[PDB]
């Protein structure tokens, strides 16, 4: 059945991004969850949306710091390790870099979810996108898209196209269809628009809230 | 013959993206300028390489701001305005913009440089590139590329790839002639570099020193 993914986890049921939405998300009884990452200066992948901190940018400041000012901010692994009490869930995690910085990170992500299973990763930067999939063959990617930006899908090594809902029509879908591709739809927040999408035939939808999600599907 | 430009003008002659380096490298007998623009918030094309000003992000800030703050700040049109005085003079203008914000700016830069002769966009950003070449068909276009991303130029409607030259190798440069791409290298200082680039055929060099660039040719 289409994959119900808690955007962020369940971020109405607790904070965003951090490792009791995620859990609440997985006990409400969704698929997975999405979790946004940024990399911090000494390479670890913070989970959390906004890339601007009270002591700066992700990337100039080390985890531990970032812990110490932000103490509910989880590292990547931690939220992985969430696979233990749910072994069918999976996990979407959504790598987000300066375009420019991407590659780097895109690398090092790799590295990190080498043989996972249960995980695929998901951007907005085509370049991150071909670096990781250069670095780990096997890994399972998606393309996200705030505008349509399907003429790229051909150049890329994605398994799925991430599309913002407003850019889900019947037309678009087929293109995708066409290709091949996992369609996941972003953010769904009302029956209406999840019942239309789910009409078309999308794969998956992310969320943020369980409830609307969970009816969908069988 | 090859296309000699200079990166910001000639930045060894006067400060980097303003307006008398500009002046400098076209009075040097080069055969054009690149120049980095960020759009304002009040949507003006700033002539800048950072995106970071003392009061803030570019796209932060309203573009007579910057210019009380920074006075000889130039304005795209002011740069292009140049090709009166130097009417075979060609210009590489590089829109440089948020991935996120790169189409918005895009669309913005497409309207500005309607039908405008001797000038072509290069940007980092595919998504940028896609917005430019949907807005503005006839605009010719550039891919840079800091690592060598060659797999997407099927999917971008561009006339020319402009590599950091430690990618041009002659592999690269029969995959991209392959295409008929017009390739410009960046960013060439040094007469050994420049001749082992030539050698290879390419199509034009940017760089900060003009009397290295100059002899280049015929």
């Amino acid at each position: 059945r289409p994959l119900r993914l808690g955007h962020r986890g369940a971020p109405l049921k607790a904070k965003e991004n951090t490792l009791e939405s995620f859990r609440l998300a997985l006990e409400a009884g969704l698929d997975g969850v999405e979790l946004d990452v940024w990399p911090t200066r000494d390479g670890v992948f913070a989970v959390r949306h906004d890339p601007d901190t009270p002591l700066g940018p992700v990337f100039q400041v080390d985890y531990a710091d970032l812990k110490a000012q932000e103490p509910d901010l989880p590292r990547l692994e931690e939220v992985l390790a969430l696979k233990e009490a749910f072994p069918q869930a999976v996990f979407n995690v959504e790598l987000k870099s300066f375009p420019g910085l991407g590659e780097e990170a895109a690398r090092r992500l790799a590295a990190l979810l080498r043989g996972r299973e249960g995980v695929w990763v998901s951007s907005f930067d085509p370049l991150a996108l071909l670096a990781l999939r250069k670095a780990a063959p096997g890994l399972p990617l998606g393309f996200l898209m705030a505008e349509d930006h399907s003429a790229l899908l051909p150049c890329l090594g994605v398994e799925a196209v991430h599309p913002h809902h407003a850019l889900v029509t019947e037309e678009a879908v087929a293109g995708w269809r066409k290709r091949g591709l996992f369609v996941v739809a972003w953010t769904v927040n009302e029956e209406g628009e999840a019942r239309r999408l789910l009409a078309l035939g999308l794969d998956g939808l992310i969320g943020d809230r369980p409830e609307v999600l969970l009816p969908l599907g069988g």
